[PDB]
């Protein structure tokens, strides 16, 4: 009745006060993504005590006491003066949506109104403060409250809204109804060579900016795109189109025995070998049994230690899924394995 990988994650990465820590950074930071992944994982493990502890810290330290009053700051850590506090109060929307989804699902599954209430308020503020109408697209999720929108151009992060979460959110009406559709557009239209970019710009009157560019590569952010798609139920009509679009990533992995570290989105040219986390991300994504098993071996033989926040978090999701630790319904709900 425990999720061993999660139990080890708590010991190595989660403080007594409930903050998820990336030890690789000298400021020993906590991110809103980290908190949301901890909430998700706690929920999947049926670990309410940890869910509550992580939620408390999040509200108190990232939201000045309340997720109903503001989106959580994305970055928290040690300052030069020795004080520990928010380092950037801007939000990161991937943490935000995962946080809202976990909360809403915690409310439903544990039958607790307080989680629903916080989840709803959070989701509404997301829609109001980091969702905007873009000419040529309609409603789009910005990667954050500020810094990603100019008068005539926007920058998006395809990895931020998993299609399952998008589907889940539709039950709440506008603008989520539309976002589920524009999210598909973002994912399908910006992968000309079958690789999703970490970041991608859109300009009014011109459209997607898909010429070769520094951040127009499939690396640490984008690797999650393939994982989210693989986590979609077969009965999600969007899944087939997405698997087809991203096939060259599956083909590369099968052929080379590993996922690439970086891929030029405009040319499809690959470089390096991705870390163990990337292999975990492939487990739900790859449909070929043998290829799946090759990645499974790599995760097993190079399982992340205590000095590897990102690999570990990818592993919780990827290997977690490979081990039936959680599943998503056709409506984006958590089907728990408790
Ligand atoms: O140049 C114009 C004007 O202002 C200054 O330039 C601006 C620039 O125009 C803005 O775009 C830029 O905006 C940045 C935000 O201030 C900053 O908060 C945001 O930080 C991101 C961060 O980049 C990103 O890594 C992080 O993502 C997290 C996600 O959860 C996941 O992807 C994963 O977990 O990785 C991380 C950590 O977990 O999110 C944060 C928060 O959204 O980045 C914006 C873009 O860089 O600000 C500049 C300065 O204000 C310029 O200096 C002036 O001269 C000029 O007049």
């Amino acid at each position: 009745c425990t999720w061993p990988a999660w139990e080890q994650f708590k010991k190595d990465y989660i403080s007594q006060e409930g903050r998820v820590i990336d030890p690789s950074d000298a400021r020993k930071i906590t991110t809103s993504q980290g908190q949301s992944y901890g909430m998700f994982s706690a929920l999947a493990a049926n670990d309410r005590a940890a869910f509550d502890n992580i939620l408390d810290w999040t509200q108190n330290n990232l939201a000045q006491g309340s997720l109903k009053e503001r989106l959580p700051a994305w970055l928290w850590g040690k300052k030069e003066n020795s004080k520990w506090e928010v380092l950037d109060s801007n939000s990161a929307s991937d943490g935000d949506v995962w946080m809202a989804w976990s909360l809403l699902e915690a409310g439903r599954l544990w039958k607790e109104q307080r989680y629903t209430d916080i989840g709803s308020a959070l989701l509404k503020r997301i829609a109001r403060e980091e969702v905007v109408t873009v000419p040529g697209l309609g409603s789009m999720l910005l990667p954050g409250k500020v810094g990603f929108a100019e008068d005539n151009s926007w920058r998006f992060n395809p990895s931020y809204l998993p299609p399952t979460l998008a589907q889940y959110f539709t039950r709440f009406g506008a603008p989520w109804t539309t976002l589920r559709e524009t999210n598909q557009r973002l994912l399908l239209e910006t992968a000309p060579k079958g690789f999703s970019p970490d970041w991608v710009r859109y300009e009014k009157d011109k459209g997607w900016q898909l010429k070769a560019e520094k951040t127009l590569i499939s690396s640490y952010d984008a690797i999650r795109v393939y994982m989210w798609v693989g986590m979609m139920p077969d009965s999600d009509p969007q899944k087939a189109r997405m698997l087809n679009r991203f096939k060259p990533m599956a083909t590369f992995t099968e052929k080379n025995g590993y996922p690439p570290e970086k891929v030029d989105v405009a040319t499809g040219k690959a470089q390096g070998k991705g870390p163990v986390g990337f292999s975990a991300a492939m487990l739900p994504f790859l449909q070929n049994r043998d290829a799946q098993a090759v990645q499974r071996q790599r995760v097993a033989d190079n399982f992340p230690g205590s000095d590897a926040y990102y690999n570990y978090v990818l592993t919780l999701f990827g290997q977690g899924w490979d081990q039936h630790r959680f599943r998503f319904s056709t409506k984006g709900e958590l089907l728990p394995d408790w």
